[PDB]
Order: C-alpha cells, then sequence, then structure tokens
DNA sequence: ACTTTAT
DNA sequence: ATAAAGTATAGTGTG
C-alpha cells in the first residue's frame, strides 16, 4: 500500500469550510450513524474556529509588527491516509496510533506548537486525517519559506519510511510521479 | 522570477 | 521605496 500525504493551502476564505465539515456541525459517502466515531488528536477547543485559533496564536508570536496579509496561508492542511485494504489489516488501537504517528512526524520536523488541528475521519469510505500545520517559523508566518519544492520531495521520500520504521507497512509513492491531483469530485467519477 | 501586499 | 510572502510544488485516492 502507497503511503497517501498531500497538503493544501488554506486562507481565511476556506478555514470556515474546512472548520464546518470537519466538525460535522450531506456528502454521499458520509455514514452519519459513524460520524460519532470521528475524533480529534490536538487539544484545541472545539467551540473556537480554526481561522480564530490561528490567527490569534500567530499574531500573538510574530516577530514583526506588521498585519498579516489578506491572502497569507494561514495553515497548510494535509490529508494523511493510505488504501483501503491497508486499514483493513489493523483494528482501532492501531488505526488511532498510525495518524498519531504521522502527526508526530509532523511535529517533530515543524514544531508541536504548530499542529492547529488533527482531525479524523472514520465516517467516509476509508480512514484518513484532515491535519493543519500552521507554517510559522522564526516568527514569521510562511507556507513559502516551509513547503517548497525540496520540502515536498523531502516528504514524499521520508515520511513512509518513518513510518515503517514504526511498524507500519506502507511504500513511498512512485518518484517524479506523472499523476496529475484530482478533487474529490474529479476523482469519484473516474473511480 | 515576477506580482501583491502592507508598510 | 522596500521586502517578505503571495503564486506551485509531491504524492495517491472515493480526502
Ligand atoms: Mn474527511
Ligand atoms: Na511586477
Amino acid at each position: 500500500s502507497y503511503m497517501v500525504a498531500r497538503m493544501q493551502k488554506m486562507k481565511a476564505g476556506n478555514l470556515g469550510g474546512a472548520f464546518k465539515h470537519n466538525e460535522r456541525v450531506s456528502n454521499k459517502d458520509i455514514n452519519p450513524s459513524r460520524s460519532h466515531l470521528n475524533y480529534e488528536l490536538t487539544d484545541r477547543d472545539r467551540s473556537v474556529s480554526y481561522e480564530k485559533q490561528i490567527k490569534d496564536y500567530v499574531n500573538e508570536n510574530k516577530v514583526s509588527n506588521r498585519a498579516i496579509r489578506k491572502d497569507a496561508v494561514l495553515c497548510d492542511e494535509w490529508i494523511i491516509t493510505s488504501d483501503k485494504d491497508f486499514f483493513e489489516k489493523l483494528d482501532e488501537e492501531q488505526t488511532r496510533t498510525f495518524f498519531e504517528t504521522a502527526k508526530n512526524y509532523f511535529a517533530e520536523n515543524y514544531g508541536e506548537s504548530n499542529i492547529a488541528y488533527a482531525s479524523v475521519h472514520l465516517d467516509e469510505s476509508t480512514p484518513h486525517m484532515h491535519m493543519g500545520v500552521v507554517p510559522f517559523e522564526n516568527g514569521k508566518l510562511s507556507s513559502k519559506a516551509m513547503f517548497d519544492r525540496e520540502e515536498l520531495k523531502h516528504i514524499q521520500e521520508d515520511l513512509p519510511r518513518y513510518m515503517s520504521d514504526h511498524g507500519f507497512e506502507l511504500e513511498r509513492g512512485k518518484l517524479n510521479s506523472e499523476a496529475k491531483h484530482k478533487t474529490v469530485a474529479e476523482f469519484k467519477r473516474a473511480m
């Protein structure tokens, strides 16, 4: 099974949507009977939004006096998953451990303090986690500084190997992969 | 490498 | 006027 790890840039715009969905505040493949089974791995406050959480965090810690730019990348949302088969082999304890382990890799490489949320969805087709990493470093907020072409290449080699080192049996994706990413809607048509 | 942004 | 950070990026799956 391949390690699936992919990030999306999140602004003020789409963080409201991310928050209202990630909390189950519908889609055909959501089983509402199972939504009570989702869980959150950070110890964030359920009732505070992501925008409000991150904006306060950055402002309260940033070296510069200047305002966060309207078009700033407030966080990079990483989807952490694999395929059906992969999870089929694991029980509840181990599935939880898998996501905590991935969360760790991101804590250790980019700061435990920058994991805004870590939201595990067991009510869709395949267990996955929506994990918000705030690109904040040296008192500066910059996705550009933190996740560049090389960092993404690096993660594709390094994350899967770090997972396997903790007893999880997944291989890295195809190097120089030709694939274009499809949005979830696009990918459903494809099957 | 070039534009937008907030100074 | 200046300069940091905006633009994608790397990967596979029904996020
Ligand atoms: Mn989900
Ligand atoms: Na220009």
